[PDB]
């Protein structure tokens, strides 16, 4: 019953939705983690990475459960079932990052007076097109053999 | 200030995509990994530490201009709301959006699913339990 179509369910969407929260939570509990590195609470900085961990745990089954029932990347709305396919989304999100997305919050940060997160923006936007090509240049070896 | 600009919007949207890159990343290498493709295992992870350094460079700015968590809509200035923006996050987990999620899937005919939720409500019930026990910790 694993295989089970979840096309056009509410549950496809709260699968999406909780491949975001808990990719949210891992990031954060990892920011924290360091300060309480920086502040000496080493049993806090292990609670927060343990709880991390599960938090990895809780991701990947919400991608499990997504493409065991016929649905695309939380991300990009690529398909994710081969490693190929895989490559293919990671090629797409760093696409509409390098081309759109960073550019884009860059020129309005600019326009908004803040040229510092522009400046980082402009950054990530150079770094998300190397991420593109070198993906672009891993896709061309799968498919070559 | 930061406060109610476009750009502590795209703060926000580029912390989530960032966190969902990293976390996508590690899962393909797994694929990678399985299939004997140790140099795409070795890429997907090294580039998913660069989508780290974004995701936590997205933070700092949200920090240093005092906008509140992506996740939670918290402060995360100190630990200790760090902790309680943990613990905010964690409670409506358990308390509403796992268990809801949960009832859906069991109506739409999908049991496994709802299980899983059913595992994921408990998981951050224990969860926020630990936290608030460091918040204690910490505020006393
Ligand atoms: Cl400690
Ligand atoms: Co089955
Ligand atoms: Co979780
Ligand atoms: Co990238
Ligand atoms: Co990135
Ligand atoms: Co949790």
């Amino acid at each position: 019953g694993h295989m089970k179509d979840l096309k056009g369910t509410k549950t496809a969407e709260n699968l999406k939705q909780g491949f975001i929260g808990e990719s949210m939570a891992n990031r954060r509990y990892l920011y924290f983690a360091k300060r309480a590195d920086e502040e000496g609470y080493p049993e806090i900085a292990g609670l927060l990475r343990s709880i991390a961990e599960g938090e990895t745990a809780h991701a990947f089954g919400h991608l499990d459960f997504i493409r065991q029932g016929g649905l695309t990347d939380p991300a990009t709305d690529k398909p994710i079932g081969t490693l190929e396919q895989m490559i293919e989304s990671a090629i797409a999100g760093e696409t509409y990052e390098w081309t759109q997305m960073y550019p884009g919050f860059a020129k309005v940060a600019r326009e908004e007076g803040f040229p510092e997160v522009a400046e980082w923006f402009e950054t990530l936007a150079r770094a998300e097109k190397s991420h593109a090509e070198k993906f672009q240049n891993v896709l061309k070896q799968l498919k070559g053999g």
